[PDB]
């Protein structure tokens, strides 16, 4: 080990003749058994390669060849010595990569290289990318960027843009910021793009000006305005002057994006209200609307006729700011008219569709009446085309800004709502296309929410029969129709639309259990269909209360005072209910009767399930029926004997692990079930369809899933690092795992309040030895997250937990938080998740010597992270997760 | 070898793409219309039956107006006929009442607008289906147009 190591580095320093063969005798001299041996340096070595290399360049077009050579097999040497762990320093390396790349002695082939080992070894590795320091950090990117500047143009300048964007973004990762004096270096880059025609790396660059104005949002908002107004007229030049490169823009129409919520945030129009103008800023709002309108028609600006979604909302937002050379809604109105092509009118459609949308109170009052006779002629071409269903959801919010207001005169609504009838009757022809059904039902839900037109006897018609088969929208417009609407009695027309909802043909499931809905929807339609006052469950169910750069905004306006976020049993028809029971059982037996264990799938019954825990639990909100009765009701024995077909499934792959077919269907019903849980202890539906639920489950599933997971715990591009918290290292099993641990301790947390066959005792202690000290790594993905999501989970406010428990939970932080310590992502999390154990903490009614403990170390990691932020060892965000969790 | 209806409809039966039904509905359709006594009264209802179930395919598809024009013929060729018993005139009148009450739905569509006309013309010319007050209400107001087929089946 040391004497060969010793006995290389006396070859390696003889002559040109003996080195030739002495750099391959070094290069063959490493071996699996000598590095093993040799953990613990890698810096003597590393400092030998260094040497060697430094007195090989000390001694034309023929030193290039041996350039290479040696650049490879330091290459080899690198890329072998981190082969298996990171253990050589990246400091060292990084000054080396530095003063080699620094002099222009070195050529560019090489300076190409170095950055590929930088990236693929410093920028790859997230324990290199964590320890660079600020000051390395800055040094490193103004050296790179005055590389960026020079003169010299080759392949590479792409390549070095590159890395622009990727230390740019680790400056902002790992370190507070950098400071502003640097801006105007990114302004000459500018310039220097309104020079150059080839714009190779351009669009790493704008990207990363991009990332750091995001970042550099908090502070410097004056200077970033000013930067903004200096430089976007050299892009909009840039622009008009270019080939017009989709990336390139992409990431222009970002920076605008970023630069209007900059200047307006949410929208502002005046300065008392937050937003900030200036003639030149107006100046370059017009020119930028020009140019948009400008590009909108352009075939490449979307077969497809539609536009991007982005493109919608910045021509949106310059829209609102401009609307008071005079613009206004005529000239939408205008080109509305001229538009004899769809091609040209899709566009318009979505810009007003969009600012309607977000600014509702855009559109004058006057114009509403024109835009709706406009939209009114443009909807009908004698069949079903493109541009239908954009007019079908154009037409949505128009509506739903006609109920956002009260101001509108007697005349106008008058107008408006003798034009809405028209509309109503127009639209009623042609719900039948099946490829409009999601924007028809837009709209007809959505006038009878403001009722604007009164609904008629054959609209109820349209819910019959096999005309439509029952989907989101069609439940999401019935439900808003029966709220504010009576169904006639034509006892009959009830019981065709209940038939409808629970079509069943007599060998395919049902639509209803086939596809997915929201959680109590379909329930509350079912439960109201009885009720004696359809009209009045309904206003009764949702009287029931409830529990980025985006928010960049909200801090903009807190900072200018705009927005002050603080300072701030019914009788049912008898009748109906024996028919209802008879259509359930029926479907019961039909579900029973064709089950099979594989061909078959769970998922629906899973769904069948909790449908009928939602009807359960809405009659024992009502009058209708008593809790206790209800757990004698032949609709919980089916509801459990769902379960008892089901969980073969389960006994099948807790013994056949390692089966992949079944894993997506598994998926799925776990979803299902996470969503069908509620952890809210409010007096609501969704609280007892969750304890019905709990109480179906029986022991055996829950002992399985359990083993389960001790079973299944001994299993064994990206610009820069890759995050250890990305879904990337997740695989489908560990994404199975993962919302199967939510699963359980939503069971865990919620199963206590009611009464339950199982033990939630053992479940919790089975919970705790999946995360055993023992046994957890904190090193592992899986076992972090896992880690994570139980202390995320298990605490609960409404029951104090046992003080041994949350000891033991609390006592492998300490270990995670030290191995992790030099990653800011990781540590705002865990600062994110151990929040939540505080409402149980403060619970000390039982002062003993376990509670003691554990506030003890509460209070000494809390400590601790407060000293090292007192240290600023730790960025903006982590300093939020402290005042939060203080 | 012993050939008939039953081949026709084990192969309507078996056609699972548009592309393999379609020319054994067309030739059903002509056999119909041009000899209407080739078929015996025995088949009808299968024939009925299946036609039914392959009606209605979630949307509009390409088969729809042939399917149309199919039960179209079959009602006149049941027009031209009068030696049907009891029980299979009784069935066949329910069978017709389903299909009449399926037919509603789909009229709005122009590009069916015509088979549309011929099928429930055929069902009221030949009596097998009692008119409703719905249909009087399909030509009102905006809904159709008044052309050809809307008229010749509301004389």
């Amino acid at each position: 080990l040391n004497d060969l190591l010793i006995c290389c580095r006396q070859l390696e320093h003889d002559r040109a003749t003996e080195r030739k063969k002495e750099v391959e005798k070094f290069k063959r001299l490493i071996r699996d058994p000598e590095t093993i041996k040799h953990l613990d340096n890698w810096d003597a070595v590393f400092r030998f390669l260094q040497k060697y290399i430094q007195k090989e360049t000390e001694c034309q077009a023929s030193r290039q060849k041996k350039m290479q050579e040696i650049s490879s097999l330091v290459k080899y040497f690198i890329k072998c010595a981190n082969r298996r762990a990171p253990r050589l320093k990246c400091q060292e390396l990084l000054n080396y990569i530095m003063d080699t790349v620094k002099d222009s002695s070195n050529g560019a082939i090489y300076g190409a290289d170095c950055s590929n080992i930088l990236l693929k070894d410093i920028l790859s590795v997230r324990k290199y990318w964590c320890e660079i320091s600020q000051q390395q950090w800055l040094e490193l990117f103004s050296v790179y960027f005055r590389l960026y500047l020079k003169p010299s143009q080759d392949v590479h300048r792409v390549l070095v843009a590159r890395i622009i964007h990727a230390v740019t973004k680790g400056c902002c990762s790992q370190t507070d910021g950098l400071n502003s004096k640097f801006l105007d270096f990114f302004s000459k880059a500018i310039q220097c793009a309104r020079q150059e025609k080839s714009s190779s790396g351009l669009n790493h660059i704008l990207a990363a000006l991009t990332i750091f104005l995001k970042t550099l949002a908090v502070n410097f908002r004056i200077r970033v305005c000013e930067l903004g107004d200096e430089i976007l007229p050299t892009l909009l030049y840039i622009w008009t002057q270019h080939r017009l490169n989709d990336s390139l823009k992409e990431v222009i129409i970002e920076l605008f994006q970023l630069q209007i919520y900059i200047h307006h945030p949410k929208g502002a129009k005046t300065q008392e209200k937050g937003a900030y103008e200036s003639t030149k800023w107006r100046s370059i709002l017009y020119n930028l609307y020009d140019l948009l309108v400008n590009e909108i028609s352009h075939i490449g600006s979307r077969r497809n006729i539609a536009v991007k979604e982005n493109l919608i909302e910045l021509m949106a937002d310059i829209c609102h700011q401009v609307f008071n050379i005079e613009l206004g809604w005529e000239v939408i109105k205008d080109h509305l008219q001229k538009s004899q092509n769809d091609f040209d009118l899709v566009p318009w459609l979505q810009i007003a569709t969009q600012l309607i949308s977000k600014y509702p109170a855009s559109l004058p009052n006057c114009e509403l009446s024109p835009l709706l006779m406009i939209l009114s002629q443009l909807l009908p071409q004698q069949r079903h085309g493109e541009r239908t269903p954009y007019v079908l959801r154009c037409l949505t919010e128009v509506a739903l800004c006609q109920d956002k207001r009260s101001n509108l005169e007697s005349s106008q609504k008058s107008d408006l709502l003798k034009l809405w009838n028209k509309i109503w009757c127009i639209t009623f022809r042609g719900i039948s296309s099946e490829q409009i059904q999601a924007e028809n039902f837009g709209l007809l839900g959505a006038i009878i929410q403001g009722s604007l037109v009164e609904v008629d006897r054959e609209f109820w018609k349209l819910f019959t029969g096999s005309a439509c088969r029952p989907s989101c929208p069609a439940v999401c417009c019935l439900t808003l129709a029966l709220t504010t609407s009576i169904v006639p009695g034509t006892f009959s027309l009830k019981e065709s639309i209940m038939k409808w909802l629970l079509f069943y043909q007599l060998t395919e499931v049902p639509p209803i259990l086939h596809s997915n809905f929201p959680h109590l929807v379909l329930e509350k339609i079912l439960v109201s269909l009885t009720m004696k006052n359809c009209k009045a469950a309904m206003n009764f169910f949702q009287s029931v209360p409830e529990c980025s750069f985006s928010e960049v905004e909200e801090l903009f306006l807190q900072t200018t005072f705009d927005k002050m976020d603080f300072l701030t049993g019914f009788s049912v028809h008898q009748n109906l209910k024996e028919s209802l029971d008879r259509c359930l059982l029926g479907l019961s037996e039909q579900l029973l009767n064709n089950y099979s264990s594989e061909i078959t799938n769970s998922e629906t019954l899973v769904r069948c399930s909790r449908l009928l825990v939602g009807v359960l639990g809405c009659y024992c909100y009502m009058g209708v029926i008593a809790e206790e009765e209800a757990y004698k009701s032949e609709l919980f024995q089916k509801a459990k004997s769902l379960m008892q077909c089901a969980g073969e499934s389960i006994t099948l792959f807790k013994n056949k692990t390692n089966e992949e077919f079944r894993i997506g269907s598994l998926r799925n019903m776990m979803q299902l079930c996470t969503r069908c849980l509620s952890n809210c202890t409010k007096k609501s539906p969704n609280k007892i369809a969750s304890g019905f639920f709990l109480r179906l489950l029986t022991s055996k599933l829950m002992n399985d899933i359990a083993d389960i997971c001790k079973s299944l715990a001994s299993f064994i591009s990206t610009i820069g690092a890759i995050n250890p918290l990305a879904e990337e290292y997740l695989s489908k099993q560990d994404l199975l795992f993962l919302d199967m641990l939510k699963f359980l301790c939503l069971c865990v947390t919620t199963a206590q309040t009611n009464t339950v066959s199982f033990r939630a005792a053992d479940i919790r202690r089975k919970l705790l030895m999946l995360i055993d000290s023992s046994t957890l790594e904190p090193t592992k993905s899986l076992h972090l997250h896992m880690y994570l999501m139980l202390l995320k989970e298990l605490p609960g406010e409404e029951y104090p937990l046992p003080m041994e428990d949350v000891l033991e939970l609390l006592k492998p932080l300490s270990n995670v938080c030290s191995l992790y310590r030099r990653d800011q992502d990781v540590c705002k999390t865990i600062l994110n998740h151990v929040l939540h154990v505080v409402k149980n903490l403060g619970q000390s009614n039982m002062d003993s010597e376990n509670t003691r403990d554990a506030q003890g170390q509460f209070l000494t990691v809390i400590g601790a992270f407060w000293h090292l932020t007192k240290e600023r060892k730790y960025i903006f965000s982590v300093r939020m997760a402290l005042v939060n969790c203080l």
